[PDB]
């Protein structure tokens, strides 16, 4: 059901989050206690999935980051906006329909978000942030599109 990848997305999405930002600590990257500080149960089936589509998130990161980055400046979101400004991007990532690359894109904004509002002040965000994604992906049906795919254990093979 789409109802069973929205609710399995939490602790993918703060896997994700968990692996995509201590891989990032091997330059001298963004600085984010929260991000280790997370709930996170390591090798569970959600968190094997999560570290998968960090190490895979690897050249997909290529395009998407940079320019996460940017745009993250140019409007520079608050708690208030944050998540108009969540959508207008996740809304442009499934644009031209949708793949995993695309799926695992939407993560690593969701990360590039959560990570810049910290560096600005804004503590306790990512719970908030996580919400963004989940519920994007049932409104966008990439909840929908998962599940058609055997949810979300389905990334494990794609590595």
């Amino acid at each position: 059901s789409e109802e069973q990848v929205a609710q399995d997305t939490e602790e993918v999405f703060r896997s994700y989050v968990f692996y995509r930002h201590q891989q990032e600590q091997e330059v001298a990257a963004p600085a984010d206690p929260e991000m280790v500080t997370l709930p996170l149960q390591p090798s569970s089936t959600m968190g094997q999935v999560g570290r998968q589509l960090a190490i895979i998130g690897d050249d997909i990161n290529r395009r998407y980051d940079s320019e996460f980055q940017t745009m993250l400046q140019h409007l520079q979101p608050t708690a208030e906006n944050a998540y108009e400004y969540f959508t207008k991007i996740a809304t442009s990532l499934f644009e031209s329909g949708i793949n995993w690359g695309r799926v695992v894109a939407l993560l690593g904004f969701g990360y590039r978000l959560a990570l810049h509002v910290y560096q600005h002040g804004l503590t306790g965000f990512l719970g908030q942030v996580t919400r963004f994604v989940v519920d994007f992906m049932l409104h966008h049906c990439i909840a929908r599109w998962i599940a058609q795919r055997g949810g979300w254990v389905a990334a494990l093979n794609l590595g």
